[PDB]
């Protein structure tokens, strides 16, 4: 299991905005996280949420399993990192 | 955890070879298994193996944390799915 933490510092998202090819508005709301990779320390990942979705609270989690996808070339691939309570 | 099977089928590994932008050879070692991605059935997913890496022989595996690295736009990616026992 992947160990991710959301700090105190982190509990807010940002939003970003635009429209697409064809005419359609869009935002898309973006959150900081520390994954540990295994690595000396955590490193800084950005999450982007789901739509209707609340900022994740401070916290330990897990990584779901819809968080991943087979790619157009037939290897793994990760759609979105999607988060649950560890 | 992610559940991955290799079935008595997949045993074997298969080899892609070529010649880099400036000259050097190379080979990439490429098997394939089944995942567990939630769905009614597994999913087939390639897998490419590291430098010196035999095949994964038939069984449960599950994912290493060295699969993963942060990608050049700060969000978390799948480098190549490397395997450990279950």
């Amino acid at each position: 299991m992947i160990k991710v933490e959301i700090k105190p510092s982190q509990a807010q998202f940002t939003t970003r905005s635009g429209v697409s090819r064809q005419g359609k508005p869009y935002s898309l709301n973006e959150q900081l996280c520390y994954i540990d990779l295994g690595n000396e320390y955590p490193v800084l990942v950005k999450v982007t949420l789901d739509e209707g979705q609340p900022a994740y609270a401070p916290g330990l989690y897990t990584v779901h399993l819809s968080s991943f996808k087979v790619g157009q070339f037939g290897s793994l691939m990760i759609d979105r990192l999607r988060l649950v309570p560890a």
